[PDB]
């Protein structure tokens, strides 16, 4: 109740990440999306979601590469293509095709309509979505980057939405909570969402991501070396 | 005079980097080599050497990957092979062959004896040293990693010793200052070394590194993708 949802205003920077954006929209991260340090990310992920430090620390260290500042980033910086941001997102367009930053319903339609006839999204549907989103990028984006780096991140992001909106042990999440999370970047509190009472860790997320990977029918582009883009000055 | 040299004691952690180690040995960085943040690196490089932030910030952000902590590293963490630490060092052995952390005179002999008959090391001699050190690694290390990432770093490190011990405009450095720097990880103050009165920046270092690269007779291993090792837990 000390962390109400408020829509970002024009000064309030946001990322391509529903996880961080929802934390900002509740004031777990700064509402203005600016001046974010690694400890702020670690604290916010714990307080909002019961996500534990190891995975947040690595992501946040990589995220600092997107920023010219010594030890902060803004949420907008994290759009930098090829650092973390990648093609075949669940809810954003590819950088070469359109807007890699903002929620897009037409892209999200695939995830929205997944697991038809169930009340949850689960590992199986999440892998089908990864398969279909990458096939779309390969069909329409001549510049798609699809290495083990991007695929690993995509499996972890799908494990994240299942775990933070759902059950972090089983990887099942109520569809309506996932929809609100992406579309509104809001914690669905009035709708009955509760913060996980089990810690969400690398040991809970990695097995879910691995099972999603096995359900994705994936292969890498064989000619592309994985890379983390190291600065936005290129 | 408020930054005297003191040898590290057993609790005082050090890196594979003469630049950072010399800063610690003078107390510009903590003498114990522990609890180092990005702003500490930026401040220490400015105060000791007149090195400016951009290049320090990127290096320090990458250095955080070597540490399990949220926003610090120790100097010892920076030994992690394949993050920054690389084969064909000027003064350390390759990880697969021996000690990748401590100064080794037998390795340093090549740099020491370079530019025979001159009172300086310069771009030409620095490129000859890169050539000979990589040839040694290729001859003796079956596991050598030699991509554009490592070669770029090696050219910048050589530009660094020339610039901080010498003239940051020309890339010429008095031999005796460079020798003390590596062998003692000390600023050669009694010997006449003065901090650069011109700022050392990416715009001064990059042209030196580029000329060193052109004098190195380099080629990459064609089968190796450049990579930054992302954690020491692997
Ligand atoms: C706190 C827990 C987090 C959760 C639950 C979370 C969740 C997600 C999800 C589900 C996506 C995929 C969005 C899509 O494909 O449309 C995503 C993307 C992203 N996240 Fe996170 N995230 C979290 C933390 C972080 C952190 C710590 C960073 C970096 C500091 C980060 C940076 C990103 C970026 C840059 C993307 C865009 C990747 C892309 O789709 O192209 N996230 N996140
Ligand atoms: C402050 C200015 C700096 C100078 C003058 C400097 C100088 C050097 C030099 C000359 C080497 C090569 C040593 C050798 O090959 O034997 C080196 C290596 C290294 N430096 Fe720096 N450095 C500086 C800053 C940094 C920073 C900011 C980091 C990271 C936080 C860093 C991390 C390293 C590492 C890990 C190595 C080992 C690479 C290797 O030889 O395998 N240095 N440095
Ligand atoms: C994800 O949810 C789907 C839908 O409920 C599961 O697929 C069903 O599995 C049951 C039991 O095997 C079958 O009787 C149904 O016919 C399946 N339905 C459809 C529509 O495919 C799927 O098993 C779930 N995945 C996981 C990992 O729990
Ligand atoms: C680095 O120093 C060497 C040694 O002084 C320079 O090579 C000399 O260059 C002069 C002028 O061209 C010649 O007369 C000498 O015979 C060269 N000496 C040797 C021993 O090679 C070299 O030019 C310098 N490099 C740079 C970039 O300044
Ligand atoms: C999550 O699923 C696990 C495994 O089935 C179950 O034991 C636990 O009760 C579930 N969590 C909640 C809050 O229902
Ligand atoms: C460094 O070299 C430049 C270019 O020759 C010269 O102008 C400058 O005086 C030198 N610096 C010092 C401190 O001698
Ligand atoms: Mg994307
Ligand atoms: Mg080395």
């Amino acid at each position: 109740s000390q962390h109400p949802w408020k829509a970002p205003g024009p000064n309030d920077l946001r990322s391509p990440c529903p996880g961080l954006n929802t934390l900002a929209n509740h004031g777990f991260l700064p509402r203005n999306g600016r001046n974010i340090t690694i400890p702020m990310i670690v604290q916010a992920g714990f307080d909002g979601y019961n996500v534990q430090p190891d995975i947040l620390i690595l992501a946040a260290k990589v995220g600092l590469l997107t920023s010219p500042e010594p030890d902060t980033f803004t949420l907008d910086d994290l759009k930098l293509h090829g650092t973390i941001e990648h093609d075949a997102s669940l809810s954003r367009e590819d950088f070469a095709l359109g807007d890699n930053l903002h929620f897009n319903e037409a892209i999200f339609n695939t995830l929205a309509n997944s697991n038809p006839g169930s009340d949850v999204y689960n590992i199986t549907s999440a892998g089908q979505v990864l398969k279909d989103r990458l096939a779309d990028s390969l069909a329409r984006n001549p510049n798609v980057t699809n290495t083990g780096k991007e695929f690993t991140i995509r499996t972890l992001e799908s494990a994240f939405y299942l775990s933070v909106m759902g059950n972090a042990t089983t990887g099942e999440a109520p569809k309506n909570f996932v929809q609100i999370f992406f579309r509104e970047e809001r914690l669905p509190i009035e709708e009955g969402w509760k913060r996980s009472t089990t810690p969400i860790t690398s040991d809970t997320l990695n097995p879910i991501a691995g099972q999603i990977s096995e359900a994705s029918n994936w292969k890498p582009n064989p000619d592309q070396c994985p890379w983390i883009v190291l600065s936005p000055n290129l």
